[PDB]
């Protein structure tokens, strides 16, 4: 299930992250735009940029530290307000996590893995409207 | 649904809060020992007390619009807060609540009422998970 899954994904998080991350710019190419450094580069090409993994990584560990720290796939209060007064989000609205969930559900269910993509999808949702009354556009 | 059945049970609170409140105290007698003036009484004296009904209703009022306020089935934190700072539950622990959800579920289930059961009892794990973390013993 839900628990689980984080600890799938923790197991291998490295490369959970980059394949996560790049289905998610590949699928919204108007995304790569907040990410100058990743403009015009093939995907293994990033996948060979140090900088790329690193930070990757960095963004799903926190995703799974939300996401643990959750009460039935809705996150605290303290952590949707956390993500959205990072500076490196400052310009950000619900619809970028919205689009990033989506691709995420859609790789879980793509995969051969045994995800429990309904509480992911769920998770997300929540997510989202926490980020909504924690101020985010 | 869960949003459905607060409808339902708003419509009729005072009969849903005392019965389900009396469902309670037969079957935890002990918890009789909280409330002063309801012991040795049979569910008819009690329901003639006005200050039977009206407590009772107060307590469903709030229950109600917790439940409300809830997300997925999830309380929101002020509400776990406010529950337990109340002076009248200084003396109770998370196994007071505990066992009023089981009772609330059981009567649902006993019903003829379309009631979603399943999601009471989420939303009763979640409020006593809250309430621990609010400091509840
Ligand atoms: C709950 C989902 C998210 C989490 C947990 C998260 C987490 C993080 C963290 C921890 C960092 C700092 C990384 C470091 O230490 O270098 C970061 C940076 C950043 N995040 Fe997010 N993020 C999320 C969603 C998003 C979304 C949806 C966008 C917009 C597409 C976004 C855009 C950025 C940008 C532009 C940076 C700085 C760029 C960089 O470090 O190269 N994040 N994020
Ligand atoms: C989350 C479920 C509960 C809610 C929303 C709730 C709400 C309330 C409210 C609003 C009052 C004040 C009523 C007034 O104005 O007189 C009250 C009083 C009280 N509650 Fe609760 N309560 C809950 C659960 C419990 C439980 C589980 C116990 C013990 C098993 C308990 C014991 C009491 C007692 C002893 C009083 C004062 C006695 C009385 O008014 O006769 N409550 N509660
Ligand atoms: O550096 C990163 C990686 C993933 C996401 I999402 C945002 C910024
Ligand atoms: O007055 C009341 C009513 C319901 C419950 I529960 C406790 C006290």
């Amino acid at each position: 299930g839900f628990k689980q899954d984080i600890a799938t994904i923790r197991g291998d998080l490295r490369t959970y992250a980059q394949d996560i991350f790049l289905a998610f710019l590949n699928k919204y190419p108007d995304e790569r735009r907040y990410f100058k450094n990743y403009v015009g580069k093939s995907d293994q090409e990033l996948k060979s940029m140090a900088k790329f993994g690193d930070h990757t990584e960095k963004v799903f560990n926190l995703m799974m530290e939300v996401a643990d720290r959750a009460t039935d796939c809705v996150p605290l209060a303290s952590d949707a307000n956390t993500l959205v007064q990072m500076k490196q989000h400052s310009s950000l609205t619900t619809g970028n996590f919205e689009k990033l969930f989506v691709a995420l559900v859609e790789y879980m269910r793509a995969s051969g893995q045994s995800f429990d993509s309904q509480s992911w999808d769920r998770f997300g949702k929540n997510l989202v409207s926490a980020l909504s009354s924690a101020g985010m556009k």
